[PDB]
């Protein structure tokens, strides 16, 4: 069997810190909001080492410096009164993360966060660990955890000046697109399951025309 290495952190902050030392952190602000935000309440196995794990229906939650990267996307995005919307919440850590990002930024009673899974077990699995990390979270009527199918976002809450897909996109994310706020940005990985793919960025400006940037080549495969 092929052995290899792979960095891991003795706690939540000692991973976060690690992270920061070595350049994948570069905000304050974002490195906060992971710290606060414990990988154990989340992360069933491993949870301080920096790698996806699974979390049940055939999906994982991200490795830690996948989700400093999309943190740091959205970092001018995340503001007081906003609404943000997290495609594919599975475990709902990103989630929490930005509630917690904002909620630093200072508090605002407009502020909405709202994930959107389409499987019923991660739906339960996921409120569960978001109160047993902070109840007050679910509690507030800010964060959101809805069951359905994200390709379609979510009009009730719409338009959102951030969007993040954690899902394959087949191609152009045509009603993601049309659920963004002028001076929105989207993130999310296009391409066909199986194959050299790219996280694209969508930015939205005044006029409401639309720019697509490449940020990074991305595959997903078995774990
Ligand atoms: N059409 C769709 N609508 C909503 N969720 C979807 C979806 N297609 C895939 N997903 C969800 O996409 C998620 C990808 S894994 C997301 C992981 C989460 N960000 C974390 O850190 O744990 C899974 O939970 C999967 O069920």
């Amino acid at each position: 069997i092929h052995m290899a290495w792979r960095s891991v952190g003795a706690n939540n902050e000692d991973l976060i810190r690690q992270l920061k030392d070595h350049g994948v952190i570069a905000s304050d602000a974002v490195a906060q909001a992971m710290k606060e935000t414990d990988r154990k309440h989340y992360s069933p196995r491993n949870p301080y080492m920096d790698a996806p794990q699974p979390i049940g229906g055939g999906v994982t939650i991200s490795a830690p410096h996948m989700h400093a990267f999309a943190l740091e996307y959205l970092r001018d995005h995340l503001k007081p009164g906003a609404r943000i919307l997290d495609v594919g919440s599975g475990s709902g850590y990103l989630t929490a993360c930005f509630y917690r990002y904002i909620k630093a930024k200072g508090v605002d009673a407009d502020t909405r966060i709202v994930g959107i899974e389409h499987q019923a077990e991660l739906v339960r699995r996921s409120k569960a660990n978001l109160n047993t990390d902070d109840r007050s979270m679910l509690d507030s009527g800010q964060l959101l955890i809805v069951e359905g199918d994200g390709r379609k976002g979510y009009p009730p809450n719409a338009p959102y000046n951030a969007i993040h897909v954690g899902a394959a996109a087949p191609d152009t994310p045509t009603e993601l697109i049309n659920q963004l706020a002028s001076g929105g940005r989207l993130i999310v990985p296009v391409g066909p399951d199986g194959g050299s793919q790219y996280m694209q960025q969508y930015d939205k400006d005044a006029n409401g025309k639309v720019e697509m940037t490449r940020l990074m080549g991305v595959m997903y495969v078995p774990l």
